[PDB]
C-alpha cells in the first residue's frame, strides 16, 4: 500500500477456464493475469509483466471457491469423499 495508480474488482474481470486464473487487459496494452491460488495468499498488489504498474485488485473470495467446482482442473492433494 505504498504505490498505487488504480483499483480493479474481481467482478469486473475476465476468467481463464484453463488453469484457474483471471485476466484483465492492463491499460498499458497487455493482459494482466492473476491465479486464484496466488491471490488466495493475500495478493492484491500485482505487478504487470509489461509496464510494471502497481494495481490493487479487490476480491470477494466467493468465485475463488465456486470456480474450483466449475472448472475441470486437477488440484493438488487427494480428494476424499465422506458423508
Ligand atoms: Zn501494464
Amino acid at each position: 500500500m505504498v504505490s498505487t495508480y488504480d483499483e480493479i474488482e474481481i467482478e469486473d474481470m475476465t476468467f481463464e477456464p484453463e488453469n484457474q486464473m483471471f485476466t484483465y487487459p492492463c491499460p498499458c496494452g497487455d493482459r494482466f493475469q492473476i491465479y486464484l491460488d496466488d491471490m488466495f495468499e493475500g495478493e492484491k498488489v500485482a505487478v504487470c509483466p509489461s509496464c510494471s504498474l502497481m494495481i490493487d485488485v479487490v476480491f470477494d473470495k466467493e468465485d475463488l471457491a465456486e470456480y474450483y467446482e466449475e472448472a475441470g482442473i486437477h488440484p493438488p492433494e487427494p480428494i476424499a469423499a465422506a458423508a
